[PDB]
């Protein structure tokens, strides 16, 4: 062993996770400035533009400047890691030592997938549901990637290379068999609430800037929006929620489209106040700027007295689907001192392919005459557009 | 001239600004680890010194565990600009050109002087009063600087580098003449409001961290509290306020004082709420953990029915005192890219004392005939400790 | 950095006690005959000032034998520590790094201040009281150091180095402005006894020794009387009381003054015994040998049917005073173990001036990825002398 | 350590005994003219003499040089001593062992001073009485520093060289603050005696010389004086009286004054006769040479049928003053043998700021495993001028 041991580790580390984490890459990569931080913690802001098109002319005098630009938060929570101790016939060989961490390795990555596929189903806005079974039989039964196409071609929406589709696994058995299977994908619930319905008339803005208590400007976090209702009970954060009269609009020739508009739920608030995504900003209102209107994706005001329903209706598990950079992964190295304290030998590591960055520590334990062992991985994740992110399920 | 236009305008902005900068000479100078870029801002947070119970004998087994850390908040926008034209009349010889810097210096680092004295006279929380005019050797006549020490260290919140007072230059002959004059102090205003109740009983935690809308979690400043009234009838934020009934203690010794504890309020919500300082966690609450108990500020919750009475009923200039490292200016080095385009020129400096960072940059213009020339400082300012800045009432 | 931590850290916590530990400096510094020890608790003897007869001629036979010796004890618990985890970005550099040391050793400095003025000011015998506040200049108002001296210099219990006296910030502006601010003082409160009465007829004595349950002789300390009265409600220690009729006499002439004799409690048992202090040594008791009479300090026995009366009516702030030798602080330095464990690192130090003792410690765990330290003190403070602190009473 | 410890017990005695003899270091130092008086006891005349008026003109056989001189007997009775047992912690170093030395200097000091403040409130012979209490109030209390100047300027006594006063610390609060405070000042107290009278004729001459048992001549200590009473009961050394009609002189113009002669009573004998002072001298008598009546006090004779009146009749602790050179300490080195006896170690020391002389001896020990200590001091205080110590009291 000859004190070598932090080499085969992070070798097993490295190899294993790059090989078993699938839906943890299929989404972009991000990082600090410099990777010159060192606190506790850390907030991150970050931008989000929306496509123009194209100038045509031999020189140009106009719209060189842009549009108003807007921002999204990130924040990153305690680490994930794994804690153990290494009983000594677990050291006595290599080909013996490899098996323990590579385990620890493997209960890791678990998490890193986990979070990001229950974050999707729970947090998406595209809602598509047909009263029928997957399958492949031409007739009675239904299709689900042919309306997951269609509804993000209808919208503008997606005009780039790498949209993808996953299947729980008892799903991807029935539809024959980019597409990718998880076994990860969580469980919706039936909601229990009736006859809700919005009180006074309402509408919203994107905004760049307001004030701080301390008299400073700060971006504000454009996601989410409040909605207040005249009842609140039998609901819970993921349910997905539609308004009568309401329908959608196509991102840059902006026409209505066919169906109805569709939201998402994220809080319920002092049984008064629901906090909804995506923000429904409204075409056909004199009070916007020419640079507000271009964030409009809806037909109407939020009016007095509109009926709220439930999509949602009966429950089973999810399958989901999303656009390129729709969500995010973001990390740092984690703040320690190598070479000062004798009793804790400990190195950093990072992990390319993912974008993850951790730490490894051991220590003697008098209590046990055995190894201690800790391993850290650092790292957020969100949805930085709701918009782009979409939900099928089997029939209710 | 030489093409030298920089090592003019710098040495004039150097100077000038450290001349003309008498308070901002005085908050504690600081840096981030960081270095942040244009389009996306850092909502950098910073901690506040930390306190714990006693902890007594021999073999102390884990307690470590309770111990609880605390932060605060600093925010920036993009940076202050001045920017204009050189005519070519002022562009002739060094002592013709330089005014031109100065009046554009002058314009700009006034803004800096304003903001320190307005946020610490408008938010500040200890209040002084008497009915006197400031005077001495007359038992008519009132003195300030002794109340305002008297009022802070009898709560041990002094430091070994002493405190510094402001006075407004209409009051300052009165006494005479650590102290000094400032010309830029704002008058307070009257208020309305009478009749004001707290509506139920409130009580409050330090806490460390909540929830995000996401799932993550994010520090919370402690500096505000939510409390809620009867109806709010016009008063404005930088009013001043006592609740009957309530005692002040000493922040090390736990004991009682004898005045009447003191808050001021920074913003207004819904007319049934609002934002004040400090927060007012309780001696004699239960409800709090030991560990929790350390950071205690007040004799009492603050108990149902409590009559508020308004301390600030007529109105004159302020004066202005605080304890140290109760202020501090938060700045980082502009990003821009020396020597990549041939086009343009800019070069860096950085005011040494007051720690202002700050840009220089021309360009030429075939339209006009005539030079552009930018100048812009990034700087914030935030109530760190605001349970030390304080005001004094003189004339009421 | 280098792990050199310690060769820094000591040259804070030396520094930082010293600037802010008044209390504790005004007391006199002792030592034991030993070098101290240090897994057991340790409780040590010493010495009071001696008193003998009268021995006139130019024979003396044997008449040394007699003499009669006194001794007082002083405690060592058990030590006081501050422990805490050092977050690594407080670690980055020499200027941040201070700082932390500062904020413990602050939250150590306060607790030996916070014990002796407690001690003194709750235990302590001599009463100063008042039925007017305290002023100066006027005719309707009373100045505390006059009667401060007085009271010593006619008990002639005065001393080479002068007495010292402490006002809290509250009163010390009333006085205008040897004599020292404190923040620290406590607040006695109002007692509820009254009609109380002495039980039976009583009478006290000095003694060197009496029998342990073993058969052999250890030492008494004189301090603490016991008496028993008609049955006692409220009397929590820290109150004070006179008897009827008894007066203090001169130390050295043994003249009776003019005034009131008084006493301060200490504990109760069982609602009909008290322990109180000074012990009073009647003068005029006809069962003392003259070897004993030397000691005496008060004009009669304790009669029966005696009336008590309480000296505290009405409660406000505090303010103390002593003669020079009054409080004793007792330490020395902690045994070392230089390298003996190979996973810690420790040293031993000291505080030249205020003659305090400690050890500083620490030790990397992985349980937090942290250094952990310790810092702990060992001292023991005594009254030495209880007639010799006294207390004042404005405002009954 | 080292056998050195002489020195360190000089060092400590010489000084601490200086600074805390306030009223011995105000009688006049004085000293018998030989270097070698070693018997072992001794009595010390010294002569008194009484200033003259310079004289005037160019040659003198006016009076010239025979004259009537005096003396008075001073007899030096035992040491004084202090005497006790080093244990062995006593003697552990420097800084310990100063303590007990200085201790026991301390308790021999008070001796010297009690002796003088005692001996000259019993016997002084002018008295000031005053119906009132002491006070600076116009016309409702009594200002005793002006009758102790008017008494003495009056009989025109200390016309030269002024005069020393001494309060009780409690009398010197109420006149507010030449003029000392001690502690040390004794009660006198009440008598009973009542109806006393002269009980037939009597009168007193000057004397140089009378005749010895043995038929050699020595002088007749001319201070005390013999009368004879009707019977008396309850008289007590340092009573004070005045005769009926008899009024005191000036001594350098034979002027009467205004009020009683006044007398105080040094010795009962055998309820028949008393010896009072000072010696009452009449003008206005025949038997008298013209050199004998220069010495003359009063304005007649005790005649027959003279009434006695009691100038004591209720008690409290006196005050007292004294013309300069009317009290004198007297004292001279120890006799004893340095090294003519090998078995115990002495020495011999002085303190020249009071004139005392005295010798420090140790000796070991088999009895009780220890060292013994031995100092003393020897000397003697008489009122060598008992017509100049005054005696104030308060109210009857």
């Amino acid at each position: 062993n000859e004190g070598q041991i932090v080499t085969l580790a992070v070798d097993e580390i490295i190899e294993t996770i790059s090989a078993i984490t699938p839906m943890a890459q299929k989404a972009k990569k991000y990082t600090p400035p410099a990777a010159s931080m060192q606190r506790h913690s850390n907030t991150i802001w970050m931008p989000v533009e929306q496509h123009s098109p194209t100038q045509e002319g031999w020189d140009l005098t106009d719209k060189a400047t842009g549009l108003l630009e807007l921002n999204v938060a990130v924040n990153m929570g305690e680490p994930d890691n794994d804690f153990f101790q290494l009983r000594a016939d677990d050291l006595r060989d290599e080909t013996a030592y490899r098996r323990r961490i590579q385990s620890a390795a493997r209960k890791l990555a678990n998490n890193v997938e986990l979070k990001v596929a229950n974050m999707a189903a729970e947090m998406g806005s595209l809602v598509i549901t047909s009263p029928d079974a997957i399958g492949t039989n031409t007739a009675d039964a239904w299709n689900f990637v042919a309306d997951a196409e269609h509804i993000m071609f209808s919208r503008e929406l997606n005009r780039d290379m790498g949209t993808s589709y996953f299947f729980n696994p008892q799903d991807y058995k029935k539809a024959g068999y980019d597409v990718l299977r998880s076994p990860k994908l969580p469980v919706l619930t039936k909601s229990t609430a009736t006859g809700i319905t919005v009180s006074g008339a309402q509408s919203f803005k994107p905004v760049a800037w307001q004030l701080d208590n301390d008299g400073n400007k700060v971006n504000v976090d454009n996601r989410f929006a409040t909605v207040t209702l005249s009842a609140t009970t039998g609901m819970k954060r993921g349910d997905k929620i539609s308004f009568a009269g309401v329908k959608f609009l196509g991102q840059m020739a902006k026409h209505v489209l066919a169906q109805d508009a569709t939201f998402s739920v994220v809080r319920v608030v002092d049984g008064t106040h629901v906090e909804i995504t995506p923000k429904p900003v409204a075409l056909d209102d004199v009070s916007l700027s020419p640079e507000q209107r271009a964030y409009a994706n809806v037909n109407t005001s939020l009016a007095d007295a509109m009926a709220v329903n439930i999509l949602n209706v009966k429950d089973a598990r999810t399958n989901v689907f999303w656009a390129d950079d729709a969500i995010r992964i973001v990390s740092q190295p984690i703040p320690a001192n190598h070479e000062l304290f004798a009793g804790m030998k400990t190195t950093s590591f990072s992990i390319p392919d993912v974008g993850l960055n951790g730490i490894f520590a051991t220590q003697g334990d008098i209590s046990t005459l055995s190894g201690l062992c800790r391993i850290a991985l650092w790292y957020g994740v969100n949805a930085t557009r709701p918009e782009a992110i979409g939900v099928g399920l089997p029939g209710q």
